[PDB]
């Protein structure tokens, strides 16, 4: 049994609370250890340190931070195998799948390595006579970010690295469902060259949010995870004075028009519908083939390629797919399969009776698939965030288009076509933030952004790209002349 | 006596509500006409009448939509004197102030003629094999601004162009004590060749506010006002899930060097500090002088000119000062001078006896100069918004420095000196959005960007410049490969 | 017969060589004006008009610099009729074609109009311990540039409006052939406000082009023409030190895929290969279809088109198309016409028979249309800029990708098909700074940039957008610091 | 001569030997004698790199950006891994300071790191809606094959000035290096492999103008960059234009340091002794002019430099306190001689006088004295000519406009300073000057990696700078696409 403490002016601490929660292994049900959960003061000491810290990090120049971030890079190649085992262990997913978390936040570093470049501000020469104008990039000063169980390492990187680049110092509170990654980050922050609490590792639940939230001294926060969260965290942080950038669920489609490569879409469906168990705000849990054709080509070429899946703990390095997160997640996802059938959906692989020998007691869920999925029923409109996938069958372009249009949620989309005619169309007016063309996760790149439309983000800025450096900068305008001295 | 409506779909509206607020000549102090208080049906008409006209808008091409803004400019200059005549009749200020106010507003329009330059996106070739990765920035949709008594063309004209330039609708919520010249503006857009229904005006109080809150189908919401009720927009905006961005209250401070022009100090302390009888966010409320012989000196200067500055209707255009805004207003400014006194200041310019034959009920104060300021009176940490400089003085630059960095407000602030070294060492400490070397108003130009620092602004995103393009855009990634197909 | 001179100083002026070149109106065929060939001494009179004023107006702050440009579009759009009948009467083009050519002119002066964004430069605070890095882009001084008979309004346009908006003077060297429009356009910018000697226009032939490029108070050189003068410019501009950018020939091929649609490709083909008779480097001069069957239902659909084309004097509005420039141009064409047929290629449609009643000595030649062309032919190899469109079969994508990837031109390329595959490929592939999909003259509007790639171009800047800012501004960077001095 | 080593070429990732039998002597020159010897590229020895180059290009440029940063990463790291071996050959062959050469390489290294954010700054522009239905956006590709030309004084730093953003942008590069002193841009280039670079996408092509002409005649290089002297940049320039090339070339100095009445005059004279005699004065943004403004501030101004340029430490890259080395060959030191002659005779007052200077034991090295000269004019040929060599002259200038007037009068505008307290003067310098980069209180306003770096009037021809936004705008061309759809399968 082992229990995390926060990371705090360099060092591990063991906070002061008398709180825990407890760490799971979701493949064997069993309890592994404990995280401490933030009080008030706790958070108080974490933003202190943050004070004292910031202002001389300020001072460092761009090229110097920059090369932090460098340094940083190769200790997470260096660390890989490491925080992979640890991540798996706590979340379920495989070590595959993890390193990939841990690459991913690796991205948004690299990224950062460009800072100097990146935070130039703006300049004008004679704006008036002998008036010249330019702004200033500053540093908001503290900024705080709340991720959540999914991504441990690439989310916390995704806010940390450009909050920290631009001269912030950064209080994490990471999902306490697997809190080992975001500490180690921290720590290897430290040996990277990063100052003592310039990232500071704030474990804790709703209490410890709350204490950002109305902190004076947090300037900006940053918040990924479910909508109704996201939606509370936007506006608590707006009453309170503060800048937020909030991103919630997701409901992805994909739609496949009659000229699709088939083969390939059949390949997109199994990876993006259950690739980490589908526990991702940009899997895909929608499926609108285009004609009674193209869904029964489909379907007939998805069906195998599910019931073959291999699922098992991260320690077996073959199976494709782990188990959910903890107990409530799987019976969350049990019971909303379970509607499903009683709302009329035809469930043509049903994955409710997998077990696994050695491991009955782990979060298993087997695949499912449902065909004959209506807009009224309850696995269409809710993010299930289990190895469910969904079957709408569209009778045209414009209805396929309408359904994705019509969601609540606006994260992802893609359309599977060869025509140039609907790639372009489809991606011109759908109102959804991230569009894949034959991609089935259109996840952007580090230096592109992360954001999605309607109710899947709240604010004006997205994660990482150019966006996510005016999210942690404020701009100074400066507007400059002299009287007539000593040249004359 | 005029009745003013709304100007929803093109055309000039009575209001539904059954309620109207009174207009005053401030020069005479009695009522001149009224506006309509916007129902919920009246906001709803202004959505209706926007959702109805914003795709066609959206689907015009970016130089097609910057010709619309060629042409407003146009008829702002044809228009000028009348535009003058009405602002200054409602608000008080000379016509001479009134004319800036429109001419700092069309220079936002002449910098959204730029559109198609300034709405681009990105795009990279090959970030994956044979994938292409690219953003689009697109219209929110319908967005909202809310804008105050002292600038009714400059302001809304902030909010609309960019809004209008990205593509988006835009409802105009005024303020109610001076609405004719935003009734107008919108004609002079259609007559521009904008479509009905993007620019609406919908006049009001708290309830249109409220209104346009709540309303779902408003995307985006800009407040220029008064700290405390940008504090409330921008809170609520957020509450409901809606972009915002609000800008609020001041107490620009200008610090004086020993070195420094003080000749060119004191102009511009008189143009600063009594220019639109003070009601400026922008406004130099504060002169804090370092060392003895430079705080004589400038009283020196300063006195006489306070004296004689010409204070009239603004139909006497000889006037450097007009009367205050309404008798609330006076009140509170006289309220704020009688504290001064009370509370130790010297008042060593009063204005208070200042009386206008033919316009004794007018809302006039003469200027105001009080010296021996501390940091403790109310005449320092309130925003006045009237006549009234408050003279600070400071033993050295440390002691002048920390004067605005400690103020609850951070809009503006002046340095004057000859030296680099104080310059550019007071610039970059200094925790206040726009700082002016040797400037007294360091109002940045339309193609830089607007915004205070702590309790003067409340979001990530400033007014005008690229930031407001930002803010009335959101972005669309596309991430891009294609089958093997025909060519093979 | 009239008489054209130089635009020196704000004045039309004499030459001082007594050398004139003929115009002719191309309709008819007879002489109707000359103009002035500039001598040395006429070009160093436009130059020492230059130094005069550029100071004056570099000091000029950029909203004013913008405000000209913004008046002298309202000039042109009320100018349009008188511009563009002068401009077919010398060219022979018909009006519609003229207004096009004033109108993307126009076009280029639009985007100028945001200079003041466009012309901003870079800021870092604290690049060293209290330093500052900054750069300001300043006028290159005095440009100069050449220009070619077939956009006599557009391509000055191109390079005056942001060498002008950039703060430099400009000498305008245009061609000889029609010379109206040019000298017409400086004496609007000086009615728009420009002051006399920003905007000279000094006529001549390759004397004059000499006498710009050896002028060592000339900073910048921007060419459009032929290849031959395009490679002797280049050359010459940089061997005397300046900068340089030079714009050449074409043979834009348009490739037709199985799956494209016929009729709108047809259709596309009769516009760009005959519009102003050929007289465009993005004419499409090459058809490549794929397939036997594409290529005899696309020669099956063009020659009833190509055959009823309607041919006449600008004075005819009904026309599709006029003369060619000048009787040398004639001899040239119909010289290549008889080369295709003696080398083997079929001429499906005839033009060399073509006769105009009462324009007997007009230089008109009918459609010709070639099929069953191969790329050892002349009429392959060379531009022909005249109404000749050469049809070349492909058997498959690869033969017809290499054959635009072969030439040594690379101006415009297109593609038509409605595979997304194919269109991406292609585009991504081909040697050619122009490429449309689906659309056959792809030139770039004016907030983007022009310029093709081998042969087409030199240089490593474009055409108008932010390309033209860079060519002609020069970058500035200072590195700044100060000593401790009074604020200690 | 001892025991002598011999550089070829560096050709798809290995060392290989000239085929043309012709070498050049590689000194060592703090000692006088030859050290080694570097082959003098044929027109074959070009066209087997340039064949290597186009081999592997193509591939290159297939690998996504954030795979060519992170060989650019690893480049950066194998380059502090090896900065001691790197400084000593470079100051063996060059004469300056360990120090000096470390930071060389320092500066090339941080041209390494601005390019890691390739990625974002190859993005192009995208438009929707430029018209109904048709969208419209650029993409920046590789112009291909480019080849660089660089000077003896930075064989570390300038390579990579242009090597770096070239690769990033893939490029394939074609360098050739100063023949003076080798040994550094061979090593870059086998570092380079060793972070991971396919073979043949940066090659080392040693020679003299042989070499030089067969890159700017050769039809498969698209683009050239040289930095060296004023009339070999008009000759590049110029020659690469001819043959139809883009082309971007760096020439020479005379840089001013303005000092006006109200400066800190101690950090001015400090920095004077920095800027004017660091690495002996062989640099294109050394001071070699100081313009005081006014009797007393030239008169104090002299009397702190004199002491400070007569207590110099001058030294073998061996002996680390050291200020100064050896100028690079005995041509140099002829050179630098005949213009403090000339210097004497046409009237400037030589107030300390290196010309006597030997260093005991090492007494046919190229060593030479500090020397400070004062009552300089305009007219001189040491107050026209680049010396690049450790000879500061002091020009009294009576007035603000007329300091002011030196350097912008001069046919050279690569660097300019100027020493006050005054914000209006430093404002109103920096704005009028005619030169490309300004100091104000800082003596050698060099641009970090991440701006640009380029001279004015004689120091420099094209249009783009070096290093920062403007190299990767030289490194591109750009396709413009415009892009539309037919009524498809969706009706
Ligand atoms: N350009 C400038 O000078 C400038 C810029 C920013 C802010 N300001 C600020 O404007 C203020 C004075 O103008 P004002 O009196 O019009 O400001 P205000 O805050 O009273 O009103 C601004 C807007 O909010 C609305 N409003 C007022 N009370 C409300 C309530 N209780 N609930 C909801 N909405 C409400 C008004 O109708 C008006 O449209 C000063 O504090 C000043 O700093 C001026
Ligand atoms: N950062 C810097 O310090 C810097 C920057 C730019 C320029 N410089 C300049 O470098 C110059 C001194 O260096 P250098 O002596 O190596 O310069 P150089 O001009 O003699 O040589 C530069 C390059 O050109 C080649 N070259 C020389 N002569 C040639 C000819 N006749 N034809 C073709 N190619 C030829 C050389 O082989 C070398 O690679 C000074 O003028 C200085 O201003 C220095
Ligand atoms: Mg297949
Ligand atoms: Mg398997």
């Amino acid at each position: 049994m082992y229990e995390l403490g926060h990371f705090i002016d360099g060092k591990r601490v063991a906070g002061t609370s008398g709180r825990v929660s407890n760490i799971f292994n979701p493949a064997t049900g069993e309890v592994q250890g404990t995280v401490a959960l933030a009080s008030d003061a706790d958070l108080a000491a974490a933003v202190e340190s943050a004070k004292a810290a910031q202002p001389k990090w300020a001072a460092t120049n761009p090229q110097r931070r920059a090369r932090v971030f460098m340094k940083f890079v190769q200790l997470l190649n260096d660390n890989m195998n490491e925080l992979a085992e640890m991540l798996s262990r706590e979340h379920g997913k495989t070590i595959d799948d993890a390193k990939g978390d841990i690459v991913r936040g690796l991205e948004v570093c690299e990224f950062v390595i460009g800072i100097p470049h990146l935070q130039k501000s703006e300049f004008t020469e004679g704006a008036g006579p002998g008036i010249d104008m330019y702004s200033i990039r500053q540093p908001v000063g503290i900024g705080a970010g709340i991720t959540p169980f999914n991504f441990p390492g690439m989310i916390p990187m995704w806010m940390f690295a450009p909050a920290i680049a631009c001269g912030n110092a950064f209080i994490l509170k990471p999902s306490e469902r697997d809190p080992s990654v975001p500490i180690r980050l921290a720590e290897l922050m430290i040996e990277a060259g990063l100052p003592a609490g310039i990232l500071n590792v704030v474990n804790g639940d709703k209490g410890a949010v709350d204490a950002i939230l109305t902190h004076p001294d947090i300037a900006a926060v940053s918040f990924v995870g479910s909508t109704p969260i996201a939606r509370y965290v936007y506006g608590t942080a707006a009453m309170n004075g503060k800048r937020a950038q909030c991103f919630g669920g997701a409901k992805n489609h994909m739609i496949i028009m009659p000229d699709a490569d088939l083969d390939q879409a059949a390949n997109a469906l199994i990876g993006a519908g259950y690739g980490s168990a589908g526990e991702r705000c940009m899997a895909i849990s929608v499926a609108v083939p285009v004609g009674e054709e193209t869904a029964n080509r489909l379907i007939d070429k998805l069906v195998p390629m599910v019931e073959s899946l291999r699922i098992g703990p991260y320690t077996d390095e073959k199976a494709d797919m782990g188990p959910v997160v903890t107990k409530e997640a799987e019976q969350r996802i049990r019971s909303l399969i379970d509607s499903g059938i009683e709302q009329g959906a035809k469930l043509v692989v049903d994955g409710r009776d997998f077990k696994l020998q050695g491991y009955e007691n782990g979060h298993f869920i087997g695949g499912c698939l449902f065909d004959d999925v209506t807009p009224d029923m309850d696995i269409y409109k809710t993010e299930i965030f289990g190895p469910v996938l969904s079957v709408v069958r569209a009778r045209n372009y414009e209805e396929a288009l309408s359904l994705p249009m019509k969601h609540e949620y606006g994260n992802g989309v893609a359309i599977y076509t060869r025509d140039g005619d609907a790639a372009r169309d489809f991606a011109s007016r759908i109102n959804i933030g991230m569009v894949g063309v034959n991609v089935p996760i259109p996840v952007p790149l580090a230096y592109h952004s992360f954001g999605g439309w309607k109710s899947s983000s709240f604010g004006d800025l997205n994660q990482h790209g150019t966006d996510s450096i005016k999210f942690w900068t404020r701009t100074k305008t400066i507007t400059s002349r002299w009287p007539s001295g000593i040249k004359d």
